[PDB]
Protein backbone atom coordinates (compact mmCIF):
# COMPACT_ATOMS: atom_id res chain seq x y z
CA UNK A 1 0.00 0.00 0.00
CA UNK A 2 1.17 3.23 1.27
CA UNK A 3 5.45 3.37 0.56
CA UNK A 4 7.44 4.27 3.94
CA UNK A 5 9.96 7.02 3.69
CA UNK A 6 12.67 6.83 5.97
CA UNK A 7 12.68 9.09 8.92
CA UNK A 8 15.00 11.91 7.97
CA UNK A 9 18.57 10.75 9.14
CA UNK A 10 22.54 11.21 9.07
CA UNK A 11 22.77 7.62 7.27
CA UNK A 12 19.48 8.02 4.71
CA UNK A 13 19.13 11.38 3.80
CA UNK A 14 20.71 12.93 0.65
CA UNK A 15 23.45 15.63 1.24
CA UNK A 16 21.52 18.23 0.02
CA UNK A 17 17.63 18.87 -0.28
CA UNK A 18 16.00 17.70 -3.51
CA UNK A 19 19.46 15.65 -4.11
CA UNK A 20 21.00 19.10 -4.69
CA UNK A 21 19.31 19.11 -8.07
CA UNK A 22 16.11 21.28 -6.77
CA UNK A 23 16.21 23.92 -4.01
CA UNK A 24 13.46 25.42 -1.88
CA UNK A 25 14.19 28.48 -3.58
CA UNK A 26 12.02 31.68 -4.56
CA UNK A 27 9.88 31.49 -7.52
CA UNK A 28 12.08 32.29 -10.95
CA UNK A 29 10.55 35.53 -11.51
CA UNK A 30 11.59 36.31 -15.06
CA UNK A 31 12.65 39.79 -16.11
CA UNK A 32 13.16 40.62 -12.46
CA UNK A 33 16.89 39.57 -12.75
CA UNK A 34 19.08 37.68 -10.60
CA UNK A 35 17.50 35.70 -7.52
CA UNK A 36 18.32 37.92 -4.33
CA UNK A 37 18.16 36.75 -1.07
CA UNK A 38 15.65 39.33 0.16
CA UNK A 39 12.90 37.59 -2.34
CA UNK A 40 14.30 34.04 -1.21
CA UNK A 41 13.96 35.61 2.50
CA UNK A 42 10.62 36.92 2.22
CA UNK A 43 9.91 33.70 0.50
CA UNK A 44 10.89 31.36 3.13
CA UNK A 45 8.88 33.60 5.13
CA UNK A 46 6.11 32.70 2.94
CA UNK A 47 3.46 30.04 2.99
CA UNK A 48 4.32 30.00 -1.05
CA UNK A 49 8.04 28.19 0.84
CA UNK A 50 5.60 25.79 2.37
CA UNK A 51 3.39 24.65 -0.67
CA UNK A 52 6.76 24.84 -2.84
CA UNK A 53 8.49 21.82 -1.02
CA UNK A 54 5.68 19.88 -1.05
CA UNK A 55 4.98 21.25 -4.52
CA UNK A 56 8.44 19.74 -5.30
CA UNK A 57 8.42 16.89 -3.52
CA UNK A 58 4.72 16.38 -5.53
CA UNK A 59 6.58 16.83 -8.49
CA UNK A 60 9.40 14.69 -7.68
CA UNK A 61 7.21 11.72 -7.14
CA UNK A 62 5.41 12.96 -10.35
CA UNK A 63 8.72 12.51 -12.33
CA UNK A 64 10.33 9.66 -10.68
CA UNK A 65 7.87 7.37 -8.71
CA UNK A 66 6.74 7.85 -5.22
CA UNK A 67 8.27 3.94 -4.61
CA UNK A 68 11.83 5.28 -6.37
CA UNK A 69 14.62 5.16 -3.44
CA UNK A 70 15.49 8.17 -4.32
CA UNK A 71 12.46 10.29 -4.07
CA UNK A 72 11.68 8.25 -0.75
CA UNK A 73 15.22 10.44 0.12
CA UNK A 74 14.10 13.31 -1.64
CA UNK A 75 11.24 13.42 0.92
CA UNK A 76 12.85 11.88 3.73
CA UNK A 77 15.66 14.38 3.36
CA UNK A 78 13.91 17.76 2.11
CA UNK A 79 11.23 17.23 5.01
CA UNK A 80 14.16 17.16 7.12
CA UNK A 81 14.98 20.20 6.12
CA UNK A 82 11.44 21.39 7.21
CA UNK A 83 12.36 19.53 10.01
CA UNK A 84 15.52 20.92 11.13
CA UNK A 85 14.16 24.61 10.62
CA UNK A 86 10.97 23.80 12.20
CA UNK A 87 13.22 22.80 15.11
CA UNK A 88 15.61 26.08 14.79
CA UNK A 89 12.36 27.96 14.45
CA UNK A 90 10.81 26.18 17.85
CA UNK A 91 14.59 26.82 19.31
CA UNK A 92 14.67 30.18 18.45
CA UNK A 93 10.96 31.60 17.85
CA UNK A 94 11.32 35.13 16.20
CA UNK A 95 13.75 34.04 13.67
CA UNK A 96 13.30 34.26 9.98
CA UNK A 97 12.07 31.04 8.32
CA UNK A 98 14.91 31.63 5.79
CA UNK A 99 17.17 32.14 9.23
CA UNK A 100 16.29 28.96 10.42
CA UNK A 101 16.25 26.73 7.11
CA UNK A 102 19.65 27.54 6.45
CA UNK A 103 21.58 28.17 9.15
CA UNK A 104 20.58 25.26 10.75
CA UNK A 105 23.49 24.84 12.67
CA UNK A 106 22.77 21.66 12.69
CA UNK A 107 22.98 20.78 8.95
CA UNK A 108 19.57 20.21 7.78
CA UNK A 109 20.82 17.23 5.56
CA UNK A 110 22.01 15.50 9.32
CA UNK A 111 18.75 15.82 10.08
CA UNK A 112 17.55 12.86 12.26
CA UNK A 113 13.96 12.55 12.57
CA UNK A 114 13.95 10.14 15.42
CA UNK A 115 16.86 12.07 17.87
CA UNK A 116 15.93 15.63 16.82
CA UNK A 117 12.04 15.60 16.05
CA UNK A 118 10.09 17.56 18.57
CA UNK A 119 6.89 17.31 19.45
CA UNK A 120 6.25 20.76 19.38
CA UNK A 121 6.13 22.59 16.00
CA UNK A 122 6.44 26.36 14.84
CA UNK A 123 3.59 27.14 13.38
CA UNK A 124 5.73 28.68 11.04
CA UNK A 125 5.47 28.29 7.23
CA UNK A 126 7.96 25.04 8.09
CA UNK A 127 5.24 23.63 10.06
CA UNK A 128 3.17 21.52 7.67
CA UNK A 129 5.61 20.00 6.39
CA UNK A 130 6.59 19.27 9.69
CA UNK A 131 3.50 17.99 10.34
CA UNK A 132 3.87 15.70 7.40
CA UNK A 133 7.26 14.36 8.71
CA UNK A 134 5.78 13.71 11.86
CA UNK A 135 2.78 11.75 10.03
CA UNK A 136 5.72 9.82 8.19
CA UNK A 137 7.95 9.06 11.54
CA UNK A 138 6.50 10.02 14.49
CA UNK A 139 4.94 6.93 15.22
CA UNK A 140 1.41 8.91 16.12
CA UNK A 141 3.28 10.71 19.03
CA UNK A 142 1.40 13.98 19.72
CA UNK A 143 2.72 17.14 18.57
CA UNK A 144 1.86 20.52 19.43
CA UNK A 145 2.10 23.83 17.96
CA UNK A 146 1.00 26.67 20.63
CA UNK A 147 -1.78 28.62 19.73
CA UNK A 148 0.16 31.67 19.61
CA UNK A 149 2.14 30.38 16.89
CA UNK A 150 -0.63 29.31 14.42
CA UNK A 151 -1.27 32.86 12.96
CA UNK A 152 -4.89 32.52 14.25
CA UNK A 153 -6.81 35.58 12.85
CA UNK A 154 -9.72 35.66 14.94
CA UNK A 155 -12.69 37.38 13.25
CA UNK A 156 -15.33 38.00 16.10
CA UNK A 157 -18.05 39.21 13.60
CA UNK A 158 -17.42 35.38 12.54
CA UNK A 159 -18.19 34.07 16.16
CA UNK A 160 -21.06 34.86 18.89
CA UNK A 161 -19.86 38.35 19.47
CA UNK A 162 -21.59 38.84 15.97
CA UNK A 163 -24.76 37.97 17.54
CA UNK A 164 -23.93 40.83 20.34
CA UNK A 165 -22.51 43.42 17.01
CA UNK A 166 -24.42 42.35 14.33
CA UNK A 167 -27.63 44.29 15.05
CA UNK A 168 -28.87 42.71 18.26
CA UNK A 169 -27.56 46.22 17.96
CA UNK A 170 -26.57 45.96 21.79
CA UNK A 171 -24.21 48.90 23.31
CA UNK A 172 -22.24 48.56 26.34
CA UNK A 173 -19.67 45.54 27.35
CA UNK A 174 -20.87 41.76 26.91
CA UNK A 175 -19.04 39.06 28.24
CA UNK A 176 -18.59 36.46 25.70
CA UNK A 177 -17.70 33.31 26.19
CA UNK A 178 -18.32 30.69 23.29
CA UNK A 179 -16.41 28.07 21.38
CA UNK A 180 -16.36 28.66 17.33
CA UNK A 181 -15.25 26.55 14.84
CA UNK A 182 -12.25 28.02 12.87
CA UNK A 183 -11.17 27.26 9.63
CA UNK A 184 -7.86 28.24 9.52
CA UNK A 185 -7.08 27.27 6.37
CA UNK A 186 -9.61 29.77 5.37
CA UNK A 187 -6.80 32.45 5.54
CA UNK A 188 -3.90 30.33 6.87
CA UNK A 189 -2.03 27.72 4.39
CA UNK A 190 -0.41 26.55 6.74
CA UNK A 191 -2.01 26.29 10.07
CA UNK A 192 -5.01 25.50 7.61
CA UNK A 193 -2.70 22.48 6.24
CA UNK A 194 -2.35 20.82 9.72
CA UNK A 195 -4.71 22.18 11.83
CA UNK A 196 -7.06 23.25 9.08
CA UNK A 197 -10.52 23.59 11.15
CA UNK A 198 -10.27 24.08 14.84
CA UNK A 199 -12.44 24.96 17.36
CA UNK A 200 -11.69 27.52 19.72
CA UNK A 201 -12.89 28.86 22.69
CA UNK A 202 -13.34 32.46 23.25
CA UNK A 203 -13.23 34.31 26.64
CA UNK A 204 -13.45 38.07 26.37
CA UNK A 205 -15.42 41.28 26.94
CA UNK A 206 -16.97 42.56 23.64
CA UNK A 207 -17.74 46.03 24.28
CA UNK A 208 -20.17 47.89 21.30
CA UNK A 209 -20.63 51.48 21.49
CA UNK A 210 -24.13 52.57 19.66
CA UNK A 211 -22.48 54.10 16.37
CA UNK A 212 -21.90 50.15 15.73
CA UNK A 213 -18.18 50.15 17.02
CA UNK A 214 -16.87 47.27 18.63
CA UNK A 215 -13.84 45.98 20.55
CA UNK A 216 -13.55 42.37 21.38
CA UNK A 217 -10.99 41.62 24.48
CA UNK A 218 -10.74 37.96 24.75
CA UNK A 219 -8.53 34.99 24.98
CA UNK A 220 -8.51 32.73 22.34
CA UNK A 221 -7.52 29.25 23.22
CA UNK A 222 -8.25 25.70 21.66
CA UNK A 223 -11.76 24.41 22.49
CA UNK A 224 -10.43 20.77 21.55
CA UNK A 225 -7.21 19.91 23.11
CA UNK A 226 -5.83 18.44 20.23
CA UNK A 227 -6.13 18.33 16.75
CA UNK A 228 -5.48 15.48 14.16
CA UNK A 229 -3.63 15.42 11.93
CA UNK A 230 -4.32 13.14 8.98
CA UNK A 231 -5.95 13.42 5.50
CA UNK A 232 -9.61 14.88 6.35
CA UNK A 233 -8.31 17.43 8.81
CA UNK A 234 -6.05 19.13 6.33
CA UNK A 235 -7.49 22.20 4.79
CA UNK A 236 -6.52 24.54 2.30
CA UNK A 237 -3.89 24.11 -0.65
CA UNK A 238 -0.54 22.89 1.32
CA UNK A 239 -2.99 20.42 3.46
CA UNK A 240 -4.58 19.01 0.01
CA UNK A 241 -0.75 18.32 -0.45
CA UNK A 242 -0.13 16.59 2.87
CA UNK A 243 -3.33 15.07 1.92
CA UNK A 244 -1.66 13.55 -1.34
CA UNK A 245 1.31 12.63 0.34
CA UNK A 246 -0.14 11.01 3.30
CA UNK A 247 -1.95 9.45 0.67
CA UNK A 248 1.12 8.16 -0.67
CA UNK A 249 3.76 7.51 2.06
CA UNK A 250 3.41 5.83 5.23
CA UNK A 251 2.70 7.15 8.35
CA UNK A 252 0.54 7.58 11.49
CA UNK A 253 -2.39 9.72 12.07
CA UNK A 254 -1.44 11.90 15.71
CA UNK A 255 -2.59 14.31 17.23
CA UNK A 256 -1.57 18.10 17.46
CA UNK A 257 -2.46 20.01 20.82
CA UNK A 258 -2.97 23.19 19.91
CA UNK A 259 -1.77 24.48 23.96
CA UNK A 260 -2.07 28.19 24.92
CA UNK A 261 -4.45 30.84 24.97
CA UNK A 262 -3.96 34.12 22.87
CA UNK A 263 -5.31 37.72 23.74
CA UNK A 264 -6.76 39.15 20.70
CA UNK A 265 -8.09 42.56 20.98
CA UNK A 266 -10.08 43.25 17.72
CA UNK A 267 -11.97 45.94 16.44
CA UNK A 268 -14.65 46.69 14.15
CA UNK A 269 -17.40 48.74 13.16
CA UNK A 270 -20.92 47.21 12.62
Amino acid sequence: ETLTVHAPSPSTNLPSYGNGAFSLSAPHVPGAGPLLVQVVYSFFQSPNMCLQALTQLEDYIKKHGASNPLTLQIISTNIGYFCNADRNLVLHPGISVYDAYHFAKPAPSQYDYRSMNMKQMSGNVTTPIVALAHYLWGNGAERSVNIANIGLKISPMKINQIKDIIKSGVVGTFPVSTKFTHATGDYNVITGAYLGNITLKTEGTLTISANGSWTYNGVVRSYDDKYDFNASTHRGIIGESLTRLGAMFSGKEYQILLPGEIHIKESGKR
